[PDB]
């Protein structure tokens, strides 16, 4: 997960835990009369890079398995990504979440119930989709952190940058790699990419039908907002995929926005072996209890991060 050669002491420690695998309904609408549904199974990741006592970085990582009979679709959203700043930085932080959110993608030693002592097994074929948006914010997981003398905020150019970059290199081979920046014309969109053989403008999704059979949605997503808004207006049995993005540009959070873009990257059949690594899991109820603490810290404060951090280590 994290290499030894950025730094070693034991100066560094992680926290990392995924929520036990539990079975959902799709985020992509099937319709019902289709033949070889496949059941969805959600993974909830979450990380944190801790120095000394306090928090320096956390990234948070949905997986979602769509397991048909022969292969799976896997989608890996990243949900958030921040940083505290209340010490002066001494690691990138793109190569540390370049690394962990690479080992997130490729991990498989997931513990599936069995559909209604016993774990499912999983198809060795599987697709992967790697979805991000980037929309820069003062906080995201870190509660008044934006107020931190070494805390570095990146406008949205900067950290679609960043974004591309880290991307690019946990997904080298993969078979497509996408941008795009709704509202900008292409030319301002190619420039992100101009020196990324590999990224094309568009999306990973399906191109044509209903945009509620392609997209998925995604919790906290500004694709997935918009997406809600079509399915509550019951606009979802006329919008197309296309018009879909044409209207997602117009969306306050896009048109007001910072360069908010979304990138995608798929590889198709990969070969996957189900490899166990015994990785700290938990339920949703502890997974949630552990956030609700998490947004209840002030991240300015060393005192109440340090107590955070104290009070999850006694724990587990
Ligand atoms: C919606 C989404 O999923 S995208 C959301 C992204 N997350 C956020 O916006 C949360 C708020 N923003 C942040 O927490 C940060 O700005 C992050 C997480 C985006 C990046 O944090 P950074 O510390 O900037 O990452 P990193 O350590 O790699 O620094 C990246 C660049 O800024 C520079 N930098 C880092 N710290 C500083 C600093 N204190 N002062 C000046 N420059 C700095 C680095 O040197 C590097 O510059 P380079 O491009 O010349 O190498």
């Amino acid at each position: 997960m994290l290499p030894p050669d950025i730094l070693q002491n034991g100066e560094f420690e992680t926290i990392y835990f995924q929520t036990n695998p539990t079975y959902i309904k799709s985020p992509i609408h099937i319709p019902k009369s289709t033949i070889g549904k496949p059941d969805t199974v959600k993974i909830r990741h979450f990380f944190a890079l801790l120095h000394q006592d306090l928090v320096v970085l956390g990234l948070e990582v949905f997986v979602y398995l769509q397991i048909y009979s022969d292969f799976v679709e896997k989608y890996v959203y990243v949900s958030k990504c921040d940083t505290v700043g209340l010490e002066k930085s001494t690691i990138k932080i793109g190569k540390v979440i370049g690394p962990v959110l690479q080992y997130i993608i490729n991990y498989n030693g997931y513990k599936i119930k069995m559909k209604n002592i016993e774990y499912r097994t999983l198809p060795k074929t599987q697709n992967l989709r790697l979805c991000v948006f980037t929309k820069p914010a003062k906080e995201y997981l870190f509660p008044n952190s934006a107020k931190n003398p070494y805390k570095n905020l990146l406008n949205g150019q900067s950290l679609l940058r960043w974004w591309i970059s880290i991307i690019d290199s946990i997904t080298k081979g993969w078979n497509n790699h996408k941008l795009m920046i709704p509202g900008a014309d292409k030319w301002a969109t190619r420039k992100f990419i101009e020196k990324y053989s590999d990224w094309s403008e568009g999306h990973i999704f399906k191109k044509d039908g209903l945009a509620v059979q392609a997209i998925p949605l995604f919790p906290d997503d500004p694709k997935g907002r918009f997406l809600e808004l079509v399915i509550v207006e019951c606009r979802y049995g006329k919008m197309t995929v296309s018009r879909f993005y044409q209207e997602l540009a117009y969306r306050q959070e896009f048109l007001l926005g910072d360069c908010v873009s979304l990138i995608g990257c798929c590889k198709e059949n990969l070969e996957v072996t189900y490899h166990d690594d015994l990785v700290s899991t938990v339920t949703i109820s502890e997974y949630k209890e552990f956030m609700n603490l998490l947004k209840l810290v002030d991240f300015s404060d060393r005192v109440e991060v340090s107590n955070f951090v104290s009070n999850y280590r006694k724990s587990k």
